[PDB]
This record gives structure tokens, sequence and C-alpha cells, in this order.
């Protein structure tokens, strides 16, 4: 019964529909998110952002906890799934999942090879939330799918990693907006 | 009088029972089968494979030809239905059917909006077999409900399309196993 | 200049790197390869497979033909050496080598006590190739290090042997994948 997420058109987000995730801050805040690849890892891909603010990157589909509700709502666990237009360099999934700890960088990366559905301990790292706290719109990884589980619980922001703007768990979240692909 | 189809626990598949159909090839081979959709088509949904080795996708149920036989057995026509709860179905069934020839890709696709029961020409595109082949079980479309009919016949393999892994008719079938739900 | 062999991570296999070699078929396909010992023979250790698909086994390292090309490539001869992080139970090597003909089983076993390097007649039994079919990858024994020599040329598969999953020459090769250690 939560408040709907809204795209730039004022329209409430629909699960299954494709949306560009674009920086709410343009200029040096960059453009949209898309799939990139690391130098020491060709697969699975990683969530990156384009330097150009005219680039909206790769759209995503949101998969609900209970898909009986087709409205994407705030502070609710869901799966974010990149839906690329290019051919797949990788045979692993393009679903967002929280990586394990990166001892070389000190940040929890947001990466691919996540899971659609199966809420519970097996998929704890595949569930994300959208909020609007002190930002335009932010991603928060704090899955409530498993009440006996212990999970990380914090905002999701951007950090520089080897020439790419990557997404990592951060205290100071980063603001986004949603755009119907059409 | 054929031999039954077994699941991961060694227990034969039951018609009416729920089973995850998971690729016997892990890693790059992806995992279980589930339901997806195309950019230009919202319904009926399409049969896809989740790419992660830790998600089994969507469970299925088997309907035998004879509704009285409870055992799922090899080299015999059956109905396969997904059993999801997504309310994004535009009332189309969850039963596997063979699509008509896709002129764009040159492949015969596997889809939904098939029919349970009613063996005959009407449900021709909805009847599937499981063959052992060489690896774990492979799916095969070769309906035997209409002797008078001209149907395609070949194994079922996997092929890429629109950023999703899909099921099509081919000679080299793709292997799968079954995990009880 | 052949295409590089790729591990699970999408990475071309590098000569010298520890890799786990694990069945590309999970479930009853078992797991990884390791050093085992037979009932009547303690040395040399043989190549075996752990029944649990969770046991990646013993890491190994590749040894190319030309000691300077670091890219492990397809259809190219190489030595293979087990890397037991366990204490070495024997004085013979961990290098893969085709055992002599087993009159009791009609199987050309894969054992150890092979030799790294010295291509030609002296080490013909330690030179293996990697290829791919419909599965991830399949081993093949068809060394080219001696043109005037006659050797068997066939794929490599798995067989039971006193309750241990050994490896031997076959016409259909078993599928594997490589995970960085």
């Amino acid at each position: 019964k939560n408040e709907p997420v809204l795209d730039i058109d004022g329209e409430e987000l629909r699960a299954g529909e494709q949306y560009y995730v674009v920086s709410a801050i343009w200029g040096p805040g960059g453009g949209g998110l898309a799939l990139g690849r690391l130098t020491d890892q060709k697969c699975p891909e990683i969530v990156v952002q384009r330097r150009s603010d005219s680039d909206y990157g790769t759209p995503v589909i949101f998969h609900n906890l209970d898909t009986k509700d087709d409205i994407v709502r705030l502070s609710t666990d869901f799966n974010v799934e990149f839906v690329p237009i290019r051919d797949r360099l990788c045979l692993t999934s393009t679903v967002w999942k929280i990586d394990d700890y990166d001892t070389s960088t000190g940040q929890w990366w947001v990466t691919t090879n996540g899971v659609i559905g199966n809420p519970g301990p097996q998929t704890l790292q595949s569930w994300f939330k959208i909020e609007s706290g002190n930002l335009g719109y932010k991603f928060n990884f704090c899955p409530s799918v498993c009440e006996s589980c212990i999970t990380l619980c914090s905002d999701i922001g951007r950090y520089g990693n080897d020439g790419q703007m990557r997404l990592a768990l951060a205290e100071s979240g980063w603001p986004f907006v949603f755009k119907k692909a059409s």
C-alpha cells in the first residue's frame, strides 16, 4: 500500500516496463546507468554509468516481490534487471545483485548475475528498494525478505573504480530519475 | 510401456506434481526455465531460461495424455504448464505450445497459450515428449495425437534472442534435469 | 594462434595459474578432479572425481608446448599437473599421463607420473588437448609432439573403477569447466 515511484512524466512505474535510470544531476553528475565490463572480469558484467549526460545507458525492468501488484512502489524489495539492446557478451544474468566485499577497494559493489524471484536467504543479495530521502530518488539495499537474516542496510551511491563510475553501497546516496524507453 | 522420467532425488516425475526444469549444464549453461516477455509482445509470455546457476526459474507441471496414468514416462506426448502467480498474463494459458514459423529468425519457437488435454489435430502444437538422448533429459516436439497430421519433428534446444535465452526446435537437444518443488 | 580456452569467469586460461577442473554437468555429474589411490596401487596416484558436486577437488596447472606463450589455447598439446595442497603421498609425479592398456577393463586409464616438457617420444603420454563440442569443454588425447610416432587419437571420458570415478580414453568426451583457485 506504499506510495508509487514516479518517472519523469509523472507516471507511476509499472513492473515489467522498461525504464532508463538516468542521473538526477546532469553535467558532471553523468548520464544513465548501463552494463560495463571490468578488465580482470569479462563476466558477469557490472553496473556502470556513462560520462556523457546525454547518454541514458541501458533500460531496466523491475520485478516485484508479489507480481500481483504491477506498480513499483517506494521502500519495497524488488529485482532490477538490465534489458540491453546490444548482443550479450556474457551468459550470466543481468539482474542486480550485491557482490561480496571487495577487500581491494573497501566498497560493496552492485553487480549482475542476480535472481528474479525466490525471495528468501538464497536471493538476499538480489533485492533492492527505491527511496526519496534527501535526494531525488535513491537505491537502498536493505532486503526485508528474510526477517531472521542479517543484511547490510544503507544507501547506494557512486564511486570511481578503474576508469569507470561504479555503484557501491554508500552512506551518501546518489539521486536518479526514471524514463520510459518508448 | 516406456520407462519413467526421474528427478534430481532419483524419484520419478508425477503428472500433476511441480518440478523445476533446470539445465543439467551449469555455469555458462544457465539454470532453470521461467517466463519472460518480448519488447514488441507483452502476452502471451514466452519460455526462457534464467541465466543464473542459483535460481531455478519457474516450476512446471505435466499433464499426461491419459489423465489416469500418474507416471511421467519417456518418449510420450504430454502437456507442460508453467504454474506462476504473475498477474501480467493477458489471460493466455500457461501451457507450452509450439509457435508458428518466425520469419524473422528462421526458428520454431516454444511459447505458451497451449492446451491441456484434447488429443488431436486441435492441440497438435501443445504435445511434447521427453527423450533421454545422450545427456540428461532433452525435450522434443513430435506429437503422436494425430496420425493423419503432418507435423514437424525434432529435438528442442536453446538459442539466443533479444537479450534472452529461448527454446527452439533443433537437432542437438539441450539437457535438463528436474528438481521437486 | 588458436582461440583461447576460457574459464568460468570469461577469462582466457593462463599457463601457470591454478585452476579447478569441475564437471560441467552438476547433480549426478559430480564435481572436480583430484588425486586418488587404488586398492592394489598406492603410487602413482590416479586422477579421480569426487562424487559431491561441491568438491572442486585438487587444483592443477597447465604447461604449454612453447614455454613463452602464456595463453592456454584449443587443440594444442600441453602437460597437466595436479597441485595437491595436501601432502604428497607418493614419489611419482602428479603430471597427467595415459596409463598402459588395462587388459582387465579395456580402458586406457588416466594416471599420474607423467612428465612436463621434452616434447617427442619420451613424453608422448603426457601431452593433452582441450576441445569443445555441445558442452563446455572436453578433453582429448591426440598429441602432435612427434610426427613420426603413432598414438591413439580419441576423446576422454569418465568410468567407474572400484567405486572411484576414474578417467580413460573414450570416443565421447566428458564436459568440464575451469574455476580460478
